[PDB]
């Protein structure tokens, strides 16, 4: 019943690999819904080509910014920003899919892979899907990040959608 979408993933244009999430719509159907509209393209814009631009290993992996390509922009299916859903589901490892913020109820595209447990986090961020396959071609994304977070080669989204 819930939702499975993919990500093909480049670097600096040649193909990686696929990522694929489960998306708790059963828990979160509102923030879930968003992820997997702006996967499809369905609204007239979403993440198709856009980038992963915050990678710090054994941290995260931070993407959703299709509007300014930096962590400054992006927006939901609801418009800008969108209240945060509830915080029923935590940040209990690897793999987790949570939505990046800037505040209280202020969601919007972004969103990261947590990539180690990071349980700070609960109760802050809406956590709204897993990582299904695809888990060792996120480890192979990792090596492209930094302790700053800058990436040393442009990882994206190739192509996206549901599954």
């Amino acid at each position: 019943v819930n939702p499975t979408v993919f990500f093909d993933i480049a670097v600096d244009g040649e193909p990686l690999g696929r990522v694929s999430f489960e998306l708790f719509a059963d828990k979160v159907p509102k923030t879930a819904e968003n992820f997997r509209a702006l996967s499809t393209g369905e609204k007239g814009f979403g993440y198709k080509g856009s980038c992963f631009h915050r990678i710090i290993p054994g941290f995260m992996c931070q993407g959703g910014d299709f509007t300014r390509h930096n962590g400054t922009g992006g927006k939901s299916i609801y418009g800008e920003k969108f209240e945060d859903e509830n915080f029923i589901l935590k940040h209990t490892g690897p793999g987790i899919l949570s939505m990046a913020n800037a505040g209280p109820n202020t969601n919007g595209s972004q969103f990261f892979i947590c990539t180690a447990k990071t349980e700070w986090l609960d109760g802050k961020h809406v956590v709204f899907g897993k990582v299904k396959e695809g888990m060792n071609i996120v480890e192979a994304m990792e090596r492209f990040g930094s302790r700053n977070g800058k990436t040393s080669k442009k990882i994206t989204i190739a192509d996206c959608g549901q599954l």
